[PDB]
């Protein structure tokens, strides 16, 4: 679909950004951690530790598969 | 450069996702069914915890993403700005 093709385009350029931009992943992880602040006082911290331990497996898992597999896994393709 | 392409791809994809929710009656169903099936890779007690965390919070997720411009959504996930 349209959303499927857009997702493959996005994941392809994200893997390109991780390969070429050294600060892309750091800035992205810092931004998602900054969006954990919208939770409560105690529960923002577990959100940032959730990213702190699962960003690595997410980024490396993304870079070890093809983009159509990524979008098939997320749900925008097939 | 490479990250600006990611921002452009995000705007296009989120705009087409908003269109697909407004124009296809089965898009949201199939998407949340696939996300619930993807919870099964976790532990057997907590695959169901994952599934009903998706169930309790799919309504906020779809409706909040509906009442938002695609640029705000991409800025929130970090692919833009």
């Amino acid at each position: 679909g349209d959303v499927c093709q857009d997702c493959i385009q996005m994941v392809t350029d994200i893997q390109t950004a991780v390969r070429t931009n050294s600060t892309f992943v750091q800035a992205l992880v810092e931004h998602v951690k900054e969006e954990c602040d919208r939770l409560g006082p105690g529960m923002a911290d577990i959100c940032k530790n959730y990213i702190s331990q699962y960003s690595e497996i997410a980024i490396q898992m993304m870079m070890h598969m093809q983009p159509k597999e990524i979008c098939a896994l997320v749900g925008f393709c097939d």
